């Protein structure tokens, strides 16, 4: 009992997920009284609201989730979007977001793993396979070191990195050392955390019995 009234009616909050470098957001419109079934994905970039585009296979659609892989190449810009939803015929709602990509690019879908060695770690990021010479990104890429209760955050360079089986090796370290390691980029601050479920591959610890 706090707050005005839960608005269960209509969230319209919308998240954006970056998979191998492709861009796809979704919507949450809640449901209330009406039961909408399709939705129209409109979106465009702040510094030109005025070019709002229902894209194709995205309108009128009894879907959610909306995807964009080329359809926001303005990585530089906040793709600002207005999702506009008509509840079966009529038009129920109308919202929109600034996304913040540049800023937010979350990063998650990829695939990774790590193996431990014994006295080493070895990392590999699984980066959809693309030639950063005609990339237009503009971001790193953080392997995070979480080693026997360490936390580290590792930035490699990404020049290059983020085209396959990106390979990283966490090396300076004591047997039995469980690491949970999180695949999480970074474009210049320290709330684009985007730390994907961690991968905890420990190595043949070496606590084992002690003598001469």
């Amino acid at each position: 009992s706090y707050d005005s009234p839960d608005y269960t009616d209509e969230s319209c909050t919308f998240k954006i997920s970056l998979r191998n470098f492709r861009s796809i957001l979704s919507w949450e419109l809640k449901n209330h009284s009406i039961v909408p079934t399709h939705y129209t994905l409109l979106y465009t970039i702040m510094s030109k609201p005025e070019d709002l585009k229902v894209v194709k296979n995205c309108a009128n659609t009894t879907r959610s989730f909306c995807d964009l892989t080329d359809e926001w190449r303005s990585t530089h810009e906040a793709y600002v979007t207005v999702l506009e939803g008509f509840s079966g015929n009529t038009t129920l709602f109308s919202c929109s977001h600034n996304f913040w990509l540049a800023i937010d690019m979350s990063f998650e879908p990829p695939e990774f793993e790590i193996v431990g060695f014994t006295n080493h770690i070895n990392v590999m990021v699984k980066f959809p396979s693309i030639v950063e010479e005609e990339l237009q990104f503009d971001l790193s890429l953080v392997i995070e070191e979480q080693s026997e209760g360490i936390v580290k955050k590792h930035k490699p360079e990404i020049k290059g990195n983020m085209s396959g089986n990106f390979t990283y090796i966490i090396d300076k370290l004591i047997p039995n050392t469980n690491y949970c390691v999180s695949v999480y980029l970074e474009h210049s601050d320290e709330q684009a955390v985007i730390k994907s479920p961690l991968k905890c591959t420990l190595l043949p610890p070496g606590q084992e019995s002690e003598f001469s």
